[PDB]
């Protein structure tokens, strides 16, 4: 049997995203193929099996599906175990994005705009949770331990955030086989479609960290390429806007980057710059257009207002499967459940290259070991792999990332990686203090203990205040 | 011949301090000793050359003293060559440090509390200027490439500051032989003398970068000497105060990172805190005790006053001796011309340990070429070592710096140094930008274009504003 585990099944969306990538691959849509769905919501979780089961019926995939509320169950022998669970307590919230708003708005009460947790070169939203990401973590590390113990042969793919502290952390701590994934690599092909470039004619690279990444090679029809970049910039970028909040890729924060560093910034690594494009809203639309980009005091509740009736319409569907078996997922919403239709996506990729040698060149968050030489070795940082059933293995990175990436960008999202896993393992608040003393929002040091209070004063943060109670 | 060559000659004080020194080493205190003594403004020049004659004839030391305004003649053929240089333009000032102090007051126009300089872990006034140090960067490269061609084998013993970036630039950019200098670690015998430990009983070292060192070994009687210092944290620091503003080694500050960091910051380290010690005079108050330390808006310039005022007095001085050859400077003042001690500073046993073999420990700015494994071969370290006339021996370290010391404190700060470094070697002002962009002082982007357009057309700034002109 292949058992392939979903930890945080209750993630209708991506739950059901992997399942039809797994129904759709021949060599993994067999009856041999175990689809484990586990979480801790019932409610969430049994909309995603009945979607799920009734799904693989129609793409007439022969898979087995399993749910469960046991996190030992769905880690007993497992082959692959895909952690996308985002924790959160039903007693206060409907999600984990929602105990990430609420702290954020004290973070702001206080006069952190978009919270503490949004630093330099870290503003993603919903990364971190409170500098330290204490639950997300947490939750990671156990499931860390149980695979050793029932599981030696399995790999962890973890996607749940923060990627990087928590694949470092697993890695470093435990020795546990995890692999840490994120799409943002996709950000490249949009640059391809700008500058009108089949993309099956360019040969390019991306490299650094998560969320960190950099188009280090960029060639086409045998030339450097980033000069059809510069004509762009100068011809196109006036003209440039946002086809939704989400749209930063070639906005003019990326090529203000690309400017200063030498190659431009991909997917949410556009996101991730300097205090420059975030000082407040107004700056963030003179930087990424109309809408202030996704990480702003607007979009960024919006967007989660979004997913929070998108998960409760697909809740109310499952309801509708049970009362009409005969309706067809397939037919009635077709973009929730394609047939024919890869995701793109590299999860399902990675499992079927490590178990079936379908050997595949993906980008995933492993230690360096040498391949960013000026970083140490045991660092995690998001490479370009090819994979197969021999493993994970590195493509050398040519051209080397500039200099300026590497003092100004690398190194000190790499530090406060550290500042991050310190505060963490060391359960002393002095740490997040000392982050907060780095942080250019803090005017005051008793500005810093008191919102640190508010924050672990929450009733939903209960835990994290005894786990740093001094 | 021996060739000492003082660059900077007309810092009179420290110029007799060598002078003193060399004439009370007998391996040096010879005839076929000549200190050459350099600088381009004659009337300080003049005052340092006429006391330093009457000195060392009442020293009976037969050493030759000769005066030059040609640089290159001071570097002809130099055995050591120590750059002591602060320089300035006599249209407007009458020293360096009134550059730093005007430039610094404009950053503080502009929002930045003790001028744009002033930064965490950074905070020692007039060690770098506007950022990149360009008149005194660019000095020490020049020194350094007519040390190449015309005394291949001098040692280059750089003094002024910012002597971290300085050593590194040259080291880096140039291969030429030199090497950094600096006292700060003299603070180890305060903490000895508060504790009650005879030196001589101790078992110590220190470690990092200048300015940012590290008492990372403390033993006393065969047992961590540590725990002594935390009963004096708990029974005496209540009741400590400064005995001056440069009186920071046992203050609470002091006290506060040893507490984060596990191991005590030795000397001027103390001084480069983080914010939390340093958002404002009050604030330095309450951590540095009642002067508010050396650093800050009222001690710093009544110092350079009390700097100018005692300058001007030994200019006298000199004009006194040549109309009164029967006086005795070691009779009527004994503090400035010294007989039978030596100043207990590292220059001069630097010099009888590679020239005559006199082996001696001291604390110099040398590549760390594995001595800290974490950090790379060719960053310039404050190391212990021994020195004969094989050279400079890096001790080993041990115990290691913390975790916390290396991510929190010496990677931000040789970041910082890299930061620097770029902001010279590339003319670019973006540069100059990113690192305030980093500042937590800095509220907007124009603040920073404002503040850096206001340095930049200072009178005195000319060649640096065209060296930076897009
Ligand atoms: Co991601
Ligand atoms: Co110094």
């Amino acid at each position: 049997h292949m058992k392939i585990s979903i930890i945080g099944a209750g993630s209708v969306r991506f739950a059901l995203q992997l399942v039809g990538d797994i129904a759709q691959t021949e060599e993994l849509s067999r009856e041999d193929t175990h689809i484990y769905m586990m979480d801790v919501h019932e409610r969430r979780l049994n909309a995603s099996y009945i979607l799920a089961r009734k799904y693989v019926e129609e793409l007439n995939s022969p898979v087995k599906i399993v749910k469960t509320s046991s996190l030992d169950e769905a880690i007993d022998g497992a082959d692959f175990i895909i952690n996308t669970a985002y924790p959160y307590d039903p007693r206060y919230h409907d999600s984990g994005s929602q105990r990430w708003d609420e702290v954020t708005k004290v973070g702001e009460k206080h006069g952190y705009y978009r919270g503490i947790d949004s630093q330099e070169l870290n503003m993603v939203s919903t990364y971190t949770y409170v500098l330290s990401s204490y639950p997300d973590m947490k939750l990671a590390l156990e499931i860390a331990e149980k695979m050793k113990k029932m599981a030696p042969k399995a790999y962890l793919m973890q996607t749940a955030n923060p990627v990087f502290e928590i694949t470092q952390a697993v890695r470093r701590w435990t020795g546990a086989n995890i692999v840490g994934f994120c799409h943002g690599v996709a950000g490249v092909y949009e640059v391809f479609e700008k500058l009108d470039l089949d993309p099956e004619e360019v040969d390019w690279q991306v490299a650094g960290v998560n969320h960190g990444i950099w188009l280090n090679r960029f060639r086409y029809r045998g030339e450097d390429a980033y000069p059809l970049l510069d004509e762009w910039i100068e011809k196109k970028l006036p003209e440039w806007e946002p086809k939704n909040p989400w749209d930063t890729q070639m906005s003019p924060a990326a090529m203000d980057m690309y400017k200063f560093y030498g190659m431009l910034p991909i997917g949410d690594t556009v996101r991730n710059g300097s205090w420059k494009y975030h000082y407040n809203l107004e700056t963030k639309k003179k930087w990424f257009g109309k809408f202030g980009g996704i990480d702003n005091e607007v979009e960024r509740p919006k967007f989660h207002e979004q997913l929070r009736r998108a998960r409760e319409r697909l809740i109310k569907l499952a309801e509708e499967v049970q009362q009409n078996p005969g309706m067809k997922l397939t037919e009635e919403h077709p973009e929730i459940f394609p047939k024919g239709k890869l995701s793109g996506e590299q999860h399902i990729p990675f499992i079927n290259a490590i178990a079936n040698n379908k050997r595949v060149r993906l980008f995933l968050n492993v230690e360096n070991q040498g391949t960013l030489k000026d970083f140490p070795d045991d660092v995690v940082m998001e490479l370009p792999v090819w994979v197969d059933c021999c493993g994970i293995h590195r493509e050398k990175v040519e051209p080397d990332l500039t200099h300026r990436i590497k003092i100004f960008y690398l190194w000190p999202r790499i530090l406060r990686m550290e500042w991050n896993l310190e505060a963490y393992i060391s359960r002393d608040r002095k740490v997040l203090e000392e982050i907060l003393i780095r942080d250019p929002r803090t005017k005051s040091y008793e500005q810093i203990v008191q919102v640190l209070d508010e924050i672990f004063n929450l009733p939903f943060n209960e835990e994290l205040r005894r786990y740093y109670k001094e």
